[PDB]
Parts: C-alpha cells; structure tokens; sequence
C-alpha cells in the first residue's frame, strides 16, 4: 500500500515569494493586501487586492519564453523550480516516466485574454498573437513545467475554481498512490487581479469594498465582513511515494493522508446555510484518512469572508467536530493573504503543513467582533502555539458547489 | 476490486444532435463542416468549422438559466441530461451522496468572455455581467449538473486542452474504482467557435484555410493536409461500478479497463516527430488493462489534420503495435466531426464504445494520398466490418504535451 509524502515546496504570495517568509509573515500576522496600481481603479467598486511584490523570473525563464506566458504561468513555474529544487530530486532516464504534475488555476490567463481581445477589437484577428491559447489555458504550467525538468508521466491540471489547488494536491496523491507515478509536482497558480478579474467578481457583489482600509478588508466570521479580498500568487508541494523518498535520503516534512470530494447540489454561487457538502467533504477525508474528528488539531479554513460562505463552514465544523468543535483550532489566513483562488487550496495546504512542523497555528486576523451564536476557536488577531498536534485539515471550496479537504500528519 | 462500466450516453456534435444519430453519420463517412455564418469572417484565414445545428434546450434548462450560461456550458448540460436520462438511474437520499461528475473543457466559455470584453471596453466594469465568472469557468458544467441532479458526491473538472474529455473519464474511473463513488457522469464540453478561437487557433499556424472545400480540409494523414478544423460540442458517459449496475438492472454498454497517461516534454504545441510521449499513454493503458498491443481491435485516433501531428501518432502507433501495426484499425473520426479540443476525447470515447457494441468501425474520410512510408490501416473513405473485436482504444493529446488513452473492453 503506498503512502505519500510531501519532500518539496515553493510558493509565491502577497505576503513572500518564499516559503519561509510567507510563513513567518503569517504566523506575524502581517497582512499583503494593498491597492492596486497596475491599472486605473477609477470606475472600480473594489480597489485593492494581495500583490505579488517585486516578482522576478530573470533567472528561470528565458526572456523568449516569458513572452508567451500570462503572468499566472510565470509564478506558477516559479513555484514549482522552487518546490522542485526544494525536493533535491535529480530526474534521470530511469526517473522520468515516473514523475509528473497535477497543476491548475480557477480562471487561468486574464491579463493576456484581455490583451489579445483588446487587440482583436483595435486591429482585428490580425492583431491576435500567435501565442493567445498557449499563454492562457489552465494547464500551461504544468505543461512548461514538464517540458523545463523532462518529466514524462502523468501530467493533469484540475481546474474547479477555489478548490483547484486541493484537488490538483489531492489526485496527485491519489496517481502517486495507485501506482502510476513515484513524484508529482501539484499545486495552483492564479494572477486574477485584472479589469475582468476585479471587475468580473465585483460584479458578483462577491468582494470587499473596503477601500479606505485595505487591511482590514479580509475580515472571516467578524460581524461587518462584506466579501472576500482577491490575492494572486502560486504555492506548489513535491509529493512522492514514501519508500521512494526514503531510499533517496529525502526531507520530508508531513505525510498527506485523507483527501474527501463533496458537492453541494445547492446553488452556484453560494453554500447551502446547513454547510452539508463541507460537512460530507471533511467527513469523506476523515474516513479516507483512518481517523476521527477529535484528532484534527487545526483546520486551515476556506473562509473566505464573506457573509454566507464563512457562516455555512462554521456549522460544518460544528457538525463533524460536535464535542471536540470548542477544542480544534480553526483559522482562515485569507484574513491577510486574500483568496488565491484556484491557488489557495495549494499556498493554504502548505500552512497546514508547516503548522505540523512548526507547532504554531497563523491567526484570522481582523477578528475584532464575531458573529454571534459562534462557538469555534477562530484563532482570533495572534497566532498560536500547539503542542502535540499530529494532525491538520486543510478545506477548498468554490462556485459550482464543488467542495475538498486534504489531511496532513506528522511525519 | 471494483470494475466501472458505462451506463449512459449522452451527445451534441457537428454531425448530430443524439449519440445515435450523430453514430449513423459517422457509419455513412458524413461531413459536419459547414462555413460559419455566426460572426463575420471576412478577416479570417479559417472561414469554416463543425457546428451543432439548431441547438435546442428549452425543456431542458429554463430561461431565468440559459442567460447565466455559455453555449459551452448549455452543450455540456443537455448532453449530460441525455446521458443521466440514458441511464436510467433514480437518484435518492441514500444515493446521491455516491453519484459525481467529472467534466471539463480545454478553453471554456469563450463567447461570454468576448461579450463581457467588449461590454468593458465600451462602457467601463460597470457593464460587466454579474455572472461573467460563473458564466465561463471550466467546472460549471459539473456544477449545473450536480445542482439539476441533486448529486453530492465528487465532483471535478479537468482542462488539459484536448486531452480534457479522456482524462475526465479516466478520473472519473479510478474514484469510482478508488471507492469514492458508485457513478458518476464524466466527459467534456466546448464551444470555441468564436472570434477568440478561430482568430486565435488562426494566429498560431494550427487551422486549416481550405476555405473553397471545407468538407476536404480536414483530412488526416493525407499528404495535402493544412491543420486542424475546430468543432463544437459535448460528450458524456455514465461511469459506474459493476455491481452496482447490475443490482438495478442497468444497461450497459461496455467497461472501461485501462486508462493511461504520460508527458511529451517536448514543446508546448508540437509533439517530438518519434511520438513517444503517445507510444507511452498507449503502453500504460494496455498495462493498466492487463493486455497485450495484439489484443486492440481499434485505435480511435487523437489524429487532428496536422502535418507533424499525425506523423508523430502513426509513429507510435507503429511503435506500440510492432508486428500487428498492420492488423489493428486506426481512424481518426475528427476527419469528419473536426477536432472538439476539450469534448474531443469524450465524443471519441464514444466512438470506441459504439464500435464495440456494432462491430463497425468509421472511417477517416478525404484520405486520398496518405503520407508515403505508412504502413497502417487508417480505414480510408468507408467505414469497415469487425468480427470478434473485444477492445477498443481512444487517444487524446493536448498543447503542453500532456497525453492520454483510454481502453474500453467488450461486455
Ligand atoms: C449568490 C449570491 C448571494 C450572496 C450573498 C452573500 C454572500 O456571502 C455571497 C457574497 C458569497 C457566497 C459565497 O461565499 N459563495 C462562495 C461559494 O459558494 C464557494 C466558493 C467561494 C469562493 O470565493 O471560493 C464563494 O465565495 C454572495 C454571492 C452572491 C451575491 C450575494
Ligand atoms: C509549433 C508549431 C510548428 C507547427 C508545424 C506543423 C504542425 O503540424 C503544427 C501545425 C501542429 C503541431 C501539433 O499537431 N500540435 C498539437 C499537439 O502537440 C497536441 C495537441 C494538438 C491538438 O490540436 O489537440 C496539436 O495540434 C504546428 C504547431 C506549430 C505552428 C506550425
């Protein structure tokens, strides 16, 4: 029976472009939401968003390459290099069948739709670059990422919206485990802060308008949240069968152990207020992981901040928690780091990783005033310290009702 | 050890409007590709493409939905209705928690994308459409679906370009194999006959211009070859354990026994001229199914009308089945449907299917002049007679080099 283990990580997001300074800026609750600079917010509801700052791919992406790649491209093969320099895997003839990635975004290449619409409607379909559709679709990095390391095995790329990076995570393990691959680089990557990004979700009446305080937009289960905060970024995890890492004198930093599906059958846009697909997604990866609720040490919760959504998780918890509900620590890290969409499930289950390392659980800051009838252990404003969790859970959820949580144990 | 059969059937394509109907074109070697009258194309190299004529869905979803929709998203739901009501199955309390989705698209929905721009463009965000995201993104088939069925079991969409509809099937498979489901409805959906998709498919070099015969342009292995020709639609099958079926007196089509997949780290939009990344999806279907390249009656080809695209194919077809290389039947169907990037390998799943059921094979039309040096049988001009075909095999491969093979077992 193959079990998998996590040996590698790299990650872009607002508050780093490493792993380790975006975790010690969210165990210091430090926030990276900003506003927007890079295009005119004038005529925009919402006018912030968590940046990448001062990203650079000068060293791993040729200047002919980068051409033809939208931005959420570029951080996702940055996040993998990092993730797979990280692993200190060398990729061998023998080796190379047996590796491969399961990478996606929630809405892919805005920036270069946008450009290239643009175009057509300035000039006409003369005007579009010949670089449109492999600059923008949802598996771009996967593919440039197999082609950068010669990886020949299985590559996919899932793309379910804000669940994308759980599931991406989750049916790399699941390739890994049935037998068709040895390593599998999985992750997200989203660049979502754009006219139609902003715009498009603005829209929606789904984002915080918070203009006069950016930072205390992302603001989950607090009584005057009003929507989430987009964040753009990539987080990406080396996931290998475990005698394979062994035998190669791997790292490893925690073992990836349940993984649950769930769908809501409700709404598209919107949870039902009994949160029974979260409910059904957290109990599916408890019993895929051998394990009960009252060994979940904390849950890296998909709170996004706003009204309904992050009200129908906190009865879900409730309802598999039941006794030990009050005992787990939950905490959203959206309330800095806003919602990387299609990459939040992937930057988030690294959280729940290294809180396994660590030892330490990042607060939801901005929690000045909860909703009332909460019972939870929200981790309010301070992070804090754990003794001996062996357990995490990390939940994705997203339009269409589609709905996935993965479990990490230690060692 | 769960086995996983198919139970329904469910289809929209430029050659019929029901799978049965769509099957008898394709026995008679006709042509689905008309010259676009949707947009106007006089800027356009490529003036042609497979159309789903008179698209109809006004019993199916209501007025208040369709607006909320792309035509992707209305093709992917009607002909995922066909296939659920296909099946037979009664969804209950006890079931639908065991029921899911597995559906994806290589572009998504283009048209609202396009319309949402220009509304943008002209009049500032505040014209964007509130349901511009829901309105496009790749899972939204498998969200409308679930919530139409009450399913609350898996659900995931997989966008890895034209490898999409055989790589949705294939995981549809191995979480019901896994044990996470007993059924689930899996496939994929597209309609990228756009301004975007042709202008865009057009800017890199990858369509046909054979705008005066579009009935000959796509033409697989011919020597006069000049690229792909887009077509629109959807494909979906009903994926279910064995037993399950069984125990409700299901009928069933055929099972679905070997799903491989592999990377060509090669190019981003052209595969190496040895094929080996196909040769190695091929190799690991057959070894995930148990049997031997011999055993393969059919081969239901990825084969799009390109002239480095099919050659890399019959190499590895070659490759695979050596001595037999002469003895099994290769078509490519897209010589008649044209090529329905991420519903391709979901029509053409079906394609294997029926060929099992009526021991008849489809041709690959307008094969006048075949490439020299090829040995193959890729069943020129008519449809052929089979006697005791047992499987079936279907290729999909998709920009970023990522491939994909399905095998289908007679009964
Ligand atoms: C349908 C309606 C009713 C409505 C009213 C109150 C709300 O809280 C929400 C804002 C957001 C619902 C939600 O969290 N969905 C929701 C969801 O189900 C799944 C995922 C996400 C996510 O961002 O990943 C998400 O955001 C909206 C959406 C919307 C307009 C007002
Ligand atoms: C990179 C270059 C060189 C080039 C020259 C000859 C060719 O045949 C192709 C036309 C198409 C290659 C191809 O079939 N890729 C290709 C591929 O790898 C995987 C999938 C598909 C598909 O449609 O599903 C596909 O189409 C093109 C693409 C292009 C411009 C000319």
């Amino acid at each position: 029976k193959r079990r998998v283990v996590v040996t590698g990580l790299g990650m872009l997001s607002p508050v780093g472009n490493t792993v380790e300074s975006t975790w010690k800026a969210l165990l210091a609750g430090q926030s990276g939401i900003s506003l927007i600079d890079h295009f005119d917010t004038s005529a925009y509801a919402t006018k912030f968003a968590g940046l990448v700052k001062d990203f650079n791919c000068e060293d791993i992406i040729s200047r002919k390459e980068q051409r033809k790649m939208d931005a959420f491209i570029q951080y996702g093969i940055v996040a993998g290099v990092q993730a797979m320099q990280d692993s200190g895997l060398e990729i061998t003839e023998e080796n190379a069948t047996r590796i491969g990635a399961a990478i996606g975004s929630g809405i892919g290449g805005l920036g270069l739709i946008e450009e290239n619409h643009t175009s057509l409607m300035n000039g006409g379909p003369r005007k579009i670059s010949p670089f449109f559709v492999p600059s923008t679709i949802v598996n771009m990095v996967a593919g440039h990422l197999t082609i950068m390391y010669g990886l020949r095995g299985p590559s996919i790329s899932i793309a379910t919206a804000a669940t994308s990076g759980v599931h991406n995570i989750g049916h790399a393990a699941r390739i890994i485990a049935y037998g068709d691959a040895d390593v599998m680089v999985a992750g997200g990557a989203e660049k979502a802060s754009t006219p139609l990004g902003v715009g498009g979700f603005g829209a929606a009446r789904a984002l915080s308008t918070r203009n006069d305080n950016p930072q205390a937009a992302s603001r989950p289960w607090d009584k005057e949240r009003d929507g989430f905060v987009l964040g753009d970024g990539a987080g990406m995890l080396v996931l290998e069968e475990y005698e394979h890492a062994k035998k190669r004198g791997a790292k490893i930093y925690a073992e990836l152990v349940g993984f649950g599906m769930s769908s809501d059958a409700y709404h598209m846009t919107s949870p039902p207020e009994n949160g029974a697909g979260a409910a059904l997604a957290m109990a599916n990866a408890l019993r895929d992981a051998g394990i009960e609720a009252s060994q979940i040490g904390y849950v890296n919760a998909h709170g996004t901040s706003t009204p309904a959504g992050d009200k129908a998780e906190a009865q879900a918890v409730k309802t598999i928690f039941g006794e030990a509900a009050s005992r787990v620590l939950v905490s959203s890290t959206k309330s800095m780091t806003g919602h990387l969409l299609g990459a939040a499930g992937a930057v988030e289950s690294i959280y729940s990783i290294l809180a396994l390392r660590d030892q330490a659980v990042p607060p939801t800051i901005n929690l000045d005033n909860p909703d009332e009838g909460c019972d939870l252990d929200f981790v309010p404003h301070e992070a804090r310290q754990v003794s001996g969790m062996e357990y995490t859970l990390c939940n994705s959820f997203g339009f269409g009702g589609t709905n996935g949580s993965l479990i990490f144990k230690k060692i």
